[PDB]
């Protein structure tokens, strides 16, 4: 199972690194932008996990009603991107948002016939990945709650999806 | 049993991305970055497995016989470092030489206390990491030849072991 390596490998390698300071980074934009924002730039980073696996490189393409703001400042250097969530048309929030990379390599496996990684596989790894991760979180309360995991897939019946419904059902759990 | 995805993304987010263009900057360096009595540099990616996971934030300082000599140069941007090996005072080879970063997700799960992560159960990843890898390499040729895996453990005597030893023995032979 690569799901369990994954998570613990993104969770040692990346999260452990910047939710530490992100709380800080955020709060630094929030007094700089302050007089152009006012509608502060949420503190945990959001974290998209399609099960799908699909990962476009841009939020930019992924929903009308999520839009690029700007890029969040400040071995390993991170580049993290905030984005505005809108509803009825008007910005109803403003978040660090950002794909699960793991996910990449689980859609990359299933495409490289050599790794005997089939469709049903991917999925049930990529749920896998979503659950491990979950439960090392849980059991570092510091990070759990710096993050919020966001994991969903395109409903079946062809009705429309929405991203930014998606985040801002999480994002109103909190405030 | 995360020695499974920590092959998986090592391979396919690092090296299967990075060995189709080694041979190409190997060569193109073997002039170009004109030095006069600079050896010819070998072929391949050479990479340290130390089954203990301790990987140094250097190179240099594990072993005074590997040198430090240059930047291998390169649309992402890659740092891979050249070094020459000492045998006796005498330059018996030159390689681009790193560690398997993996291992130092290994190392750090050990630390962490909440992973319920044990020194025998590293070992025995870092065992499974190396053979998976190892596996995963075979059924892609094209990649095989442009790296070279050297996964030692270290006698209790200490007096008996040599890490450039190691690399030259490996460097040796092939080409
Ligand atoms: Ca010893």
């Amino acid at each position: 199972s690569v799901a369990h390596g994954l998570a613990w490998s993104y969770y040692i390698g990346y999260l452990r690194l910047i939710l530490p300071e992100l709380q800080a980074r955020i709060r630094t934009y929030n007094q700089h932008y302050n007089n152009l924002l006012r509608g502060a730039v949420s503190q945990r980073l959001y974290i998209l996990l399609p099960l799908d696996c699909g990962v476009p490189d841009n939020l930019s393409m992924a929903d009308p009603n999520i839009r690029f703001l700007d890029k969040l400042p400040q071995d390993r250097v991170y580049s993290n991107s905030i984005y505005e969530l809108l509803e009825n048309g008007q910005r109803a929030g403003t978040c660090v948002l950002e794909y699960a990379t793991p996910l990449q390599t689980l859609f990359a496996m299933s495409q490289y016939s050599q790794a005997g990684f089939s469709r049903e596989d991917r999925l049930e790894q990529a749920k896998l990945f979503c659950r491990t991760l979950e439960d090392i979180l849980a059991d570092a309360p510091e990070s759990q709650n710096n993050c919020r995991l966001i994991a969903y897939q395109e409903p079946a019946d062809d009705s429309s999806f929405s991203l930014s419904q998606e985040v801002l059902r999480h994002l109103r759990q909190e405030e």
